C-alpha cells in the first residue's frame, strides 16, 4: 500500500466560487491540492464538471465531482495499489476510468485534484522537492527560474473598460535573478499605479480578479503608454519588456475581429486578420512587445501561421492549442505559433500536461506555464514551471495572494537551488542555452 | 533544540510589499509563517521595522528584520534548549532579548514571525491540530466555529471613491454551520456584484486592498441600502446581519468629524462626536447594524464611554486599544467598548495576543480576530478564533485567496471537528454560552 486515503471537498477560490480540493494520505503525511478555474468555457477544453444547482453557489457547487473522487476514484487507486511515484500509471487509470475523451464523467477538475495531489505525494517519496519529482517525469535535470510575466493593465471581456486586448503585462528579464525580478515587478506596479492615479482618478486603482488595473481606456496603444511609461518612471527602461494577452476569440466577429466589441454592434468597424497583424507589427516596432499570446480567433489558422511567419517575436497559443496533444500537433504542422501556453486543468492531468510541454519543446516551441482567472492558495504551477526547464511563467499580477503564492514559491524554490539556481533572462523563450 | 533551525526571508504580501517569512525546523518537519501588515501604525502600536532603503522596494524591504532573526534571535533561542510547546518562555526570551517597549529594537514583524512559526512546532511536537494547541496555550476545552464577517463594500482613506466610512460587513449569523455560512456570503457578494453594476456601471466592480468593492457613493446610509439590497434578493433576510468599521480617526478634525474628507478641506461640514453618535443611532435603527468599530477617533474617550453606555449593539475598539493590553484597561475603566479587536501583529507576539484575549473576556467583552489590509497565505488566525473561541472573525470578503486560505482553512476544521463543531451563530459576541 502506498494510498492509504483519498479525500476531496469542496473549497472557495479567488473569485469566490467553489472548486476542487483534494488530501492524499501516505505514511509521509497529508498531501492536498486544490485546482484553477478559468472565467469563459472553452469548448476544446476538458469538462470543467458543475452540479448546475442554481439554488446553491449559482449552480457553481461542485459536490458532484467531489462525490466522484470520494465514491469512485479514491477507492480504485487504492485498489490498484500502484505507488505514488506511478504517476503516468495512476493518472492512466483514471482515464480508462472516465473512459470518456474530454473527460466528462468523473470532470477534468475531479480528475486533475487527484493528479496534482498524487504528483506531491509521490515527490516525498522520491524523497525530492515537487520541482525535481516534475523534473525526472519529464525528462530534465537542469532546472531553471523563470522569467515572470505580472499583468498589470486587464481589458476584454471581464474588464469594466472598453478596452479590447485582455492582459497588458510586465517581464522584468534584465533582473539579476528571480528574487530581483519580482522587485522590478512590484516597484514597476506600484509606480504604476500612482501614474493610473495622476491620470484617472483616486477611484480608478482598484484591481480586477488577476490584480491588475483596468482604467477606462479604449486604444489599446495608450495601455502599453501606461505601461512604458510605468517602466521608464522606475528607472528600468531596458531591463523590462512587455508581454501582451490579446484573446482575440473574445471579439471574433464573422471572419473579422472588433476592437470595440464591448460598444454597441457596429459591424463597419471589424478588421481583418491581415489589419490586426499590422497593428501588432506597429506595436512591436514602437514598445518594446516581446511576445503576444492568441493574436488570432482558435479556429483562424491561416491568419496565425501567416502571422508567425512573418514576426520575429513569441507567439503564444492559449485558446488555440488549450494543451491539447492533438491541437499542438495540428499547430506544429502549420506553425501556426511558437509557444505554448500551459494550463494543466484544460487538459485534466499531469502525465498529460507534460506530454503537452514535451511535443512542444521537441518541436523548438516555448513554453509559458499559465494560472486560471480563477486561482487558489495552491502552488503546484510554480514547481511545475521549474521542473519542466520552461523559462517563462504568468501568474498575476503582483497583488492579491492567490497570485504571490505562486512567486513566493519561486522565491522559496531560487533559495533553495542556491548556486545550481539559473534565472532564465532574455532567454526565457529558450532556456536551454544556459544549462551549463 | 528542540528547535534545530530558524530561517527567515523576505516575501510580499497581498499588496505586492515585502513582510517576514520565517521558517522553522524540528525534528517533526519544517514550520512556516508569515506576517501581516496594516496600513498605518499609530503611537500605542508594536513597531513595524521597515528598511527605508529607497534602492529596494521603495524603502518598504524588511531585510533588517530578518536579519535579526536570523544573526540574533535564531541562535538564542536554540541555544535556550527550551522546547517548541514552551511558547510563554519562548516569547518572554524574545522580549528581554528586544528589551524595548514596543519591540522596537528587532521590530514587531521580526518577533511574531518567529513566534507564530514556534506556536506551529509546538501543535505538532503534542501531536495536536493548531487550534487545539492554542486551546490549551489559553485555558480553553471547547472549540466553537466563528461567524465571519465579510466586508463587502469599502470606504475610508485608501477606497478610490467618496465615501468615509471605511468597511460595511455582513454577518451570516442564522446559518446552519460555517460551511453554510460561507456559502451565505458568497452568494450575496456575488449578487451585490450584479445590483453594483447595475446602478453604477460595469466599471464599479473592481475591488479593493481586501476584496471588497468601492462605488462611488459618498451617503453611507447608501451603502447600507445596497448590502441590504444584496442580502434580499439573495434571500437571506432573516439570516444576514450587518455589521461596520468606521475608523473615525482618519476624518477627525478640530474636535469634529468629517464624512467628506476626501474632498478638499472644507470645516463648515464638520460634526461633532455627539452629532455623529445620532447618526449611529439612526443606521442601527433603519438597517440591521449589530456591530460598529471604531465609532469615534482613537483619543475621544468621551465620546466613545457615551455612546456605549447608550446602544445595546456591539462597540469594537481598533485604534483605540491597539490590542494593546495597557489602552485595553484603560477602555475597561472607562467603558469605552465591549469588544476587542483582535490584531497579532500589533502586540507583537502569540503569548501576548493570547493574554490580551483573556483580559478582554474576562472583563464581559466579545473578541473579534483580525487580518490585516496587507496578508499573506498564511492562516494562522484561522486556527487562532477557534482556539480562542471568540465567535466572530473578519477576514476579508469571499474574494482574493490571502482572505478565502483563512476561511477555506477554517471550513477544514469544522470538518475535521465533525459532531463536536458547533457555530456561534447568533451567540457571536458571547460564545461562552454555548
Ligand atoms: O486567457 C486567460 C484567462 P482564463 O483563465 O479565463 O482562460 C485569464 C488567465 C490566463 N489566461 O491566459
Ligand atoms: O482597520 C482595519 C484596516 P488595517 O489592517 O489597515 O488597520 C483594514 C483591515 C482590518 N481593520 O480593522
Ligand atoms: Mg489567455
Ligand atoms: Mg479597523
Amino acid at each position: 500500500m502506498s494510498i492509504e486515503k483519498i479525500w476531496a471537498r469542496e473549497i472557495l477560490d479567488s473569485r469566490g466560487n467553489p472548486t476542487v480540493e483534494v488530501d492524499l494520505y501516505t505514511a509521509k503525511g497529508l498531501f492536498r491540492a486544490a485546482v484553477p478555474s478559468g472565467a469563459s468555457t472553452g469548448i476544446y477544453e476538458a469538462l470543467e464538471l458543475r452540479d448546475g444547482d442554481k439554488q446553491r453557489y449559482l449552480g457553481k457547487g461542485v459536490l458532484k465531482a467531489v462525490d466522484h473522487i470520494n465514491s469512485t476514484i479514491a477507492p480504485a487507486l487504492i485498489s490498484s495499489g500502484l505507488s505514488v511515484v506511478e504517476q503516468e500509471k495512476l493518472d492512466n487509470l483514471m482515464l480508462e476510468l472516465d473512459g470518456t475523451e474530454n473527460k466528462s464523467k468523473f470532470g477534468a477538475n475531479a480528475i486533475l485534484g487527484v493528479s496534482l495531489a498524487v504528483c506531491k505525494a509521490g515527490a516525498a517519496e522520491r524523497e525530492l522537492p515537487l520541482y525535481r519529482h516534475i523534473a525526472q517525469l519529464a525528462g530534465n535535470s537542469d532546472l531553471i527560474l523563470p522569467v515572470p510575466a505580472f499583468n498589470v493593465i486587464n481589458g476584454g471581456s471581464h474588464a469594466g473598460n472598453k478596452l479590447a486586448m485582455q492582459e497588458f503585462m510586465i517581464l522584468p528579464v534584465g533582473a539579476e535573478s528571480f528574487r530581483d525580478a519580482m522587485r522590478l515587478g512590484a516597484e514597476v506596479y506600484h509606480t504604476l499605479k500612482g501614474v493610473i492615479k495622476d491620470k484617472y482618478g483616486k477611484d480608478a486603482t482598484n484591481v480586477g480578479d488577476e490584480g491588475g488595473f483596468a482604467p477606462n481606456i479604449l486604444e489599446n496603444s495608450e495601455a502599453l503608454e501606461l505601461v512604458k511609461e510605468a517602466i521608464d518612471k522606475a528607472g528600468y527602461t531596458e531591463k523590462i519588456v512587455i508581454g501582451m494577452d490579446v484573446a482575440a476569440s473574445e471579439f471574433y466577429r464573422d471572419g473579422k475581429y472588433d476592437l470595440d466589441f464591448k460598444s454597441p454592434t457596429d459591424p463597419s468597424r471589424y478588421i481583418t486578420g491581415d489589419q490586426l497583424g499590422a497593428l501588432y507589427q506597429d506595436f512591436v516596432r514602437d514598445y518594446p512587445v516581446v511576445s503576444i499570446e492568441d493574436p488570432f480567433d482558435q479556429d483562424d489558422w491561416a491568419a496565425w501561421s501567416k502571422f508567425t511567419a512573418n514576426v520575429g517575436i513569441q507567439i503564444v497559443g492559449d485558446d488555440l492549442t488549450v494543451t491539447n496533444p492533438k491541437r499542438i500537433e495540428r499547430a506544429v504542422e502549420e506553425k501556426a505559433c511558437n509557444c505554448l501556453l500551459l494550463k494543466v486543468n484544460q487538459i485534466g492531468s499531469v502525465t498529460e500536461a507534460i506530454q503537452a510541454c514535451k511535443l512542444a519543446q521537441e518541436n523548438g516551441w516555448g513554453v509559458m506555464v499559465s494560472h486560471r482567472s480563477g486561482e487558489t492558495e495552491d502552488t503546484f504551477i510554480a514547481d511545475l514551471v521549474v521542473g519542466l526547464c520552461t523559462g517563462q511563467i504568468k501568474t498575476g499580477a503582483p497583488c492579491r495572494s492567490e497570485r504571490l503564492a505562486k512567486y513566493n514559491q519561486l522565491m522559496r524554490i531560487e533559495e533553495e537551488l542556491g548556486d545550481e539556481a539559473r534565472f532564465a533572462g532574455h532567454n526565457f523563450r529558450n532556456p536551454s542555452v544556459l544549462h551549463h
